[PDB]
């Protein structure tokens, strides 16, 4: 194994490496870290920041599953998942950045009790709409006919979001409110190259449970 990925089995920011690796065909090992009793390796591999994900490619350690991303795409450029426009890739830039501001409301979220869940919820929704009418549009993907970095970083709305809902007893993500944004989430989930790679419904749903 020329390429080692250094995971956490429940955590988005290690499944959008296993989805970009996957959409690139590209052969690796994975290593499950137990984030309580780190190894040496992860130490060792990032030290700056000494947490999943991390890809190791001849030895040389990648840290922080965006920077990943973009080092998957520059170094297997088939299967293209940024495209050749400037202006364009600047939108896909500026997508993933949003989710900054999306993790921020997706944290406050899963944090939430009380009339602090509905008011988060009720931002998060805000946060939603704005991906919705101004990130996707009409477009079946963020990448137009086919799955790009943008929305391998947004991939998490659909699996992840849901067992959190579930979790929450409130549903942000639903179909009346946001339809192009729930179809796309559905749509995104039901694909091979994701739902083959993300924990089962239960594992997904007793996990976010516990950590709350």
């Amino acid at each position: 194994a020329e390429v080692k990925l250094y995971g956490f089995w429940p955590s988005p920011f290690s499944h959008r490496i296993i989805w970009a690796l996957k959409l690139k065909g590209v052969e690796y090992e994975y290593i499950e870290e137990d984030l309580s009793n780190k190894s040496e390796s992860l130490l060792k591999y990032n030290p700056v920041y000494k947490k999943t994900p991390v890809l190791v490619h001849g030895d040389k350690p990648i840290a922080e599953s965006l920077v990943i991303l973009e080092y998957i795409e520059e170094t297997w450029p088939e299967n293209p998942l940024l495209p050749k426009d400037p202006y364009e890739r600047a939108m896909a830039r500026f997508w993933i950045q949003y989710g900054v501001d999306t993790v921020a409301a997706l944290r406050a979220f899963y944090l939430g009790s009380g009339e602090e869940l509905e008011k988060a919820a009720k931002e998060l929704s805000e946060c939603l709409k704005i991906l919705e009418e101004q990130g996707l549009g009409d477009k079946k993907f963020f990448g137009g006919e086919s799955m790009n970095l943008v929305d391998i970083s947004y991939g998490a709305l659909g699996y992840w979001l849901a067992a959190v809902e579930e979790a929450k007893g409130v549903t942000v993500l639903k179909p009346s409110t946001l339809p192009r944004l729930h179809a796309w989430a559905k749509n995104l989930d039901e694909l091979p190259v994701v739902k083959e790679n993300i924990p089962a419904s239960d594992k997904m749903l007793a996990y976010v449970t516990a950590a709350m």
